[PDB]
């Protein structure tokens, strides 16, 4: 698992620009729904108990995600020695996570073997959810109006079944972003399966 794997058959789906602060991305249809399902039936038996149950898959474990890993180091042409595996969380019955950054709010305690600061999340939604459970950006230049209390706190993010959000947690220059603070509004009925993707600066290990 470096660089890009092989260029077949690389995702060619809608990509809508949601936000400048922070800088997002929706991917519709970045996986597909076969794909969510094998995540979360694979997923379940190893998950343990923001509250809510996770595990992770280690990068390049499974081949059926790896597919999908190559597929992320496409869209956002970082290779993949700067990524982590794949985290999968499970909500239920008001479980959330309150708004938060994936960054170290201090820049200096990322160091080399960790790849440096996280750059680009990837939140893959792997169930349509079904009221409440929005991610949302609390930071975010606009907010949603049209949606939770909750998600009307900044610009959020309806989970649908193989939508992915992508953005960044770094400015260009490097530096921190606030505004990518983000969190999970409380998950209202019945259940929100996702999967987050991590991208580094430079590659870990080293
Ligand atoms: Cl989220």
């Amino acid at each position: 698992m470096v660089g890009f794997g092989e260029l077949k058959e690389e995702w060619r789906g809608e990509v809508v620009h949601l936000s400048w602060s922070p800088r997002a991305f929706l991917l519709k249809n970045f996986l597909s729904d076969e794909e969510c399902d094998y995540i979360v039936e694979k997923a379940r038996p190893k998950m343990v108990k923001r509250t809510s149950t996770g595990t992770w898959f280690a990068k390049g474990e499974d081949s059926v995600i790896s597919k999908i890993e190559k597929r992320v180091a496409q869209v956002t042409m970082i290779p993949l020695e700067n990524h982590e595996g794949l985290q999968v969380l499970h909500y239920h019955d008001g479980q959330k996570y309150e708004p938060h950054y994936d960054y170290f709010h201090d820049p200096v305690n990322a160091g080399p073997e960790h790849g440096g600061q996280r750059v680009v999340t990837m939140l893959m939604y792997l169930t349509t959810v079904e009221e409440g459970g929005e991610t949302v950006l609390p930071n975010a230049e606009q907010k949603v109006t049209g949606w939770s209390e909750c998600a009307k706190r900044g610009l959020a993010v309806k989970p649908i079944k193989g939508d992915a959000l992508m953005f960044y947690s770094l400015k260009p220059d490097g530096s921190n972003d606030p505004a990518s603070l983000h969190g999970s509004c409380p998950t209202l009925k019945g259940d929100k399966w996702s999967a987050t993707k991590w991208i580094h600066v430079a590659p870990i290990g080293g």
